[PDB]
């Protein structure tokens, strides 16, 4: 209930494209770990959360930020919720609020690391 375990590879791959979250929920969980070898400076993952409509710009102001500030803009209020960028080895979880989501509304997961978001990002929908 109302959590998903999420890896982000070597490969820059996540292990899924698509999210349900269960209606009831009032907290959601993701938990995010990196398997592999590589470091977070050269392959480093996070998960965000936006609008579909948010993502892109969420992504350009993550990569403007730098690796300093996991590749994310400070406060930035179009980030539902996110994880820390973290590299092989590590792990991080997020909790947010399902009253931020909406029905008829599309959520985008996605990596804001530099380039990783062309494969690493799905969609996520109550259910
Ligand atoms: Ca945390
Ligand atoms: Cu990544």
């Amino acid at each position: 209930e109302c959590s998903v375990d999420i890896q982000g590879n070597d490969q820059m791959q996540f292990n899924t494209n698509a999210i349900t979250v269960d209606k009831s929920c009032k907290q959601f969980t993701v938990n995010l770990s990196h398997p592999g070898n590589l470091p977070k400076n050269v392959m480093g993952h996070n998960w965000v959360l936006s609008t579909a409509a948010d993502m892109q710009g969420v992504v350009t102001d993550g990569m403007a930020s730098g690796l300093d500030k996991d590749y994310l803009k400070p406060d930035d209020s179009r980030v539902i919720a996110h994880t820390k960028l973290i590299g092989s080895g590590e792990k991080d979880s997020v909790t947010f609020d399902v009253s931020k989501l909406k029905e008829g509304e599309q959520y985008m997961f996605f990596c804001t690391f530099p380039g990783h978001s062309a494969l690493m990002k799905g969609t996520l929908t109550l259910k």
